[PDB]
């Protein structure tokens, strides 16, 4: 039951996609890859495509196909960027050489669209809850994001949210450094390697994202990793003896006990004026001890969500198999894997 394909290039590029899929134009220029927006006749729904050419050039490209395309198959939740189809022009694994991923058109991001100013408690409170929402099904999955800032959120124009980049965090060191939005979000544990981290990284950035959507400012732009780490202990305190000790990483260890002591400030002196349920879950989700921070499902339930919450209504996903991160395997065998994930996908009901 293969479809019809057609071909039409777009900005010196080659797209090759079933009929079904209409009106196709680019997004983006290029700077984020080959995407494109497209009109989806057989469902009636607007998409997003992204076309991976040459996913299997080596070694590490082949195993991050696949991995990018296990991820997004996955995930299947509203607050969570999905597949609705998944398709190659390929008739056997010899010529497969490509892969299309198809998603719902959100058609801007949360940095495009907010930055610099400070939304209202309501606009907030709908933002936060859907990204708690979906962090609460992607971690009920074992999958970390990592890499959770406004412009990994996907957003339309009624503010409804999807969660882009989950899973895939290959940062170069050099787009880590100075001025960065690369690296503002992330908790301290990760962006100094403190120690094994998990989940709870990711609560870390939210609460980066919601202290700026209320504020309308940075809450911690710094220079540098050293001038960061700085700002976020001014904030939130020093860390104390049980904290310390977590610190696996020695020289991490030795270099935080070089700074002198401070103690955690006052966030309603901070964040002057905002809702008190919204500086109480702040509280919640940046402290320092990432087994202290609140988690997704609990965040969900706090008054603050009040207007939002539904325990009937923020579900769980199936767990995840990642245990293909620890092996070894040649191009050909990863090219194998994904042309199985790709012919064996089956739309969404
Ligand atoms: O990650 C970004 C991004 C962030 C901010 C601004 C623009 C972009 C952008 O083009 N990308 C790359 C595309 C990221 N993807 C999606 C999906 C839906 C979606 O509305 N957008 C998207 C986000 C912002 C501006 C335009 C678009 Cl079209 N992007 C995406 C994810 C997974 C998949 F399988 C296919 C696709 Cl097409």
């Amino acid at each position: 039951e293969r479809p019809t394909f057609y071909r039409q290039e777009l900005n010196k590029t080659i797209w090759e996609v079933p009929e079904r899929y209409q009106n196709l134009s680019p997004v983006g220029s290029g700077a984020y890859g080959s995407v494109c927006a497209a009109f989806d006749t057989k469902t009636g729904l607007r998409v997003a495509v992204k076309k991976l050419s040459r996913p299997f050039q080596s070694i590490i490209h082949a195993k991050r196909t696949y991995r990018e395309l296990r991820l997004l198959k996955h995930m299947k939740h509203e607050n969570v960027i999905g597949l609705l189809d998944v398709f190659t022009p390929a008739r056997s694994l010899e010529e497969f050489n490509d892969v299309y991923l198809v998603t719902h058109l959100m058609g801007a991001d949360l940095n495009n669209i907010v930055k610099c100013q400070k939304l209202t408690d309501d606009h907030v409170q709908f933002l936060i809850y859907q990204i708690l929402r979906g962090l609460k099904y992607i971690h009920s999955a074992d999958i970390i994001h990592r890499d959770l800032k406004p412009s990994n959120l996907a957003v339309n124009e009624d503010s409804e949210l999807k969660i882009l980049d989950f899973g895939l965090a290959r940062h170069t060191d050099d787009e880590m450094t100075g001025y960065v939005a690369t690296r503002w979000y992330r908790a301290p544990e990760i962006m100094l390697n403190w120690m094994h981290y998990n989940q709870t990284v990711d609560i870390w950035s939210v609460g980066c994202i919601m202290a700026e959507l209320l504020t309308g400012r940075t809450l911690f732009p710094g220079t540098d990793h050293i001038d960061q780490l700085k700002l976020i202990l001014r904030l939130v305190g020093t860390p104390g003896a049980e904290l310390l000790k977590k610190i696996s990483s020695e020289s991490a260890r030795n270099y935080i006990q070089s700074l002198t002591q401070m103690p955690k400030m006052n966030f309603a002196n901070v964040f002057i004026g905002a809702n008190p349920l919204a500086v109480d879950l702040l509280e919640k989700m940046l402290v320092l001890d990432s087994d202290k921070r609140i988690t997704a499902a609990q965040a969900l339930a706090h008054a603050y969500f009040a207007q939002y919450h539904d325990p009937d209504d923020e579900p769980v996903a199936d767990p995840y198999d990642q245990s293909f991160e620890s092996r070894d395997l040649l191009i050909d065998e990863w090219k194998s894997l994904t042309y199985d994930e790709v012919i064996s996908f089956v739309p969404p009901p």
